[PDB]
Parts: C-alpha cells; sequence; structure tokens
C-alpha cells in the first residue's frame, strides 16, 4: 500500500 507521509500519485 501506500505509505502515510508521502505524495499520492
Amino acid at each position: 500500500k501506500r505509505p502515510p507521509g508521502f505524495s499520492p500519485f
């Protein structure tokens, strides 16, 4: 999954 605190692409 996408790690929290990083830019969503």
